[PDB]
DNA sequence: AAGACGTGGAC
DNA sequence: GTCCAGTCT
């Protein structure tokens, strides 16, 4: 930790001033600076938080707003069907976490008379999908209360301001960090101190070609000071790798490689009044893509003949007897999930001319707007290349 | 206390 | 192509 609160001092100066004069105009810091009523500001941070875990800022532009304009509130929230939820969530990944926002909501309503609780202790008690980051995001910022965050960004900083160069997922390390967070983060503008962290994080400070000339903690830093050094050495010197400078930290973490899986789906089109449909079957309510809808998927079969065998009896299921010399395989596509890497075999078949609960069929402009995953939007577009004679194209 | 859980923007 | 942008069990 820092032994000199001089340091601890300028490091908050320097870095609020920053952010005061270089932040970007976000919509949830818009959100939740401009909002009066705390319960109101604290389910705008909470909404904003939850989006952006394991997902970009520029991802999340595209879904804040047009959630917040939906459901302004956590009754408006707590009122809302899971299916309206999962469609919103459509494309954002990790698909738990719109689940979890709703529950959240309405778990706040009945149990807590609409009441947000107000530190960082609690919410993380309280609120499923609310970890460490989010609730100590959630009461800086919307409450002011003085706790301090650590997210990918910050840890980056903290590591290279420390020359922290032991793996940062590891216990000792990742206390460190919390205890560095808490000691610097500013007591009197404890929220803007969180966000100017991650936004130097997310800016100058940056897993790659970092801005240490224009940094604020430019001084304080001692990676940057080392390298500053090391820049000068006019003779070679022969785990700190010196080419790659403040880059060194923090240790880069390897993930571990992706389960290969491979599955097969049919696309089954037939005409319609309001224009050609397509079956979709929901999904079951727990594990992969939980409650999403797709094209029904059969496991892989050893072989062809096999494998069609298998499709049309699952299609059959849903849509009734179906001419299997229709059956076209299209293609594939290969899906990248954190932990699975998923090879799905693209089949569909178009028929020339009552629906169980648990399927759907839906129109072109109906499946764009639907709770499908990303990959059954990808599995679609095969289709709508490939398929000979289709209307959905 | 490693693995489940989605997707895409940057380089 | 590879890396990085949290929660829960
Ligand atoms: S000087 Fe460079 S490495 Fe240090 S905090 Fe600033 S951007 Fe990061």
């Amino acid at each position: 930790l820092f032994r000199d609160v001089a340091e601890v001092t300028a490091f908050r100066g320097s870095l609020l001033s920053w952010y005061d004069q270089e932040k970007r105009d976000l919509p949830w810091r818009r959100r939740a600076e401009d909002e009066m009523d705390l319960d109101r500001r604290a389910y705008a941070v909470w909404v904003s938080e939850v989006m952006l875990q394991q997902t970009q800022v520029a991802t999340v532009i595209n879904y804040y707003t047009g959630w917040m304009q939906k459901w302004p509130t956590l009754q408006d929230l707590a009122s809302a069907s899971l299916e309206e939820v999962n469609q919103l969530w459509a494309g954002l990944g990790y698909y738990s976490r719109g689940r979890r926002l709703q529950e959240g909501a309405r778990k706040v309503v009945e149990e807590l008379g609409g009441h947000m609780p107000r530190t960082a202790e609690t919410l993380q008690q309280l609120l499923p999908g609310v970890g460490r980051y989010t609730a100590g995001a959630i009461a800086s910022i919307a409450f002011g209360q003085a706790t301090g965050v650590v997210d990918g960004n910050v840890a980056r900083v903290l590591c290279r301001v420390r020359a922290i160069g032991a793996d940062p997922s590891s216990t000792l390390v990742s206390q460190q960090l919390w205890g560095l967070a808490q000691q610097l983060v500013d007591p009197a503008r404890p929220g803007d101190f969180n966000q100017a962290a991650m936004e130097l994080g997310a800016t100058v400070c940056t897993p790659q070609r970092p801005l240490c000339s224009q940094c604020p903690v430019e001084s304080l830093c001692r990676a940057r000071q080392r390298v500053e050094q090391e820049q000068l050495l006019a003779s070679g010197s022969l785990p700190w790798d010196q080419t790659l400078g403040v880059v060194n930290f923090p240790r880069k973490a390897s993930r571990k490689p992706p389960r290969e899986e491979s599955s097969a789906t049919c696309v089954l089109e037939q005409p319609g009044a309001l224009g050609a449909q397509i079956l979709l079957v929901q999904r079951p309510n727990s594990g992969l893509l939980a409650g999403l809808w797709e094209f029904p998927s059969v496991t892989w079969e050893p072989s062809e003949q096999l494998q069609r065998k298998a499709l049309l009896q699952e299609l059959q299921r849903w849509a009734g007897p179906l001419p299997a010399t229709h059956l076209r395989h299209l293609g594939e596509v290969v899906h990248t999930f954190s932990h699975i890497k998923l090879t799905y075999q693209v089949y569909g078949l178009a028929l020339e001319g009552t629906v169980p609960p648990g399927a759907r069929w839906l129109t072109q402009e109906e499946f764009h707007t639907a709770a499908v995953s990303t990959a059954m939007k990808k599995v679609f577009r095969v289709y709508q290349g490939q398929q000979p004679g289709t209307c959905m194209g």
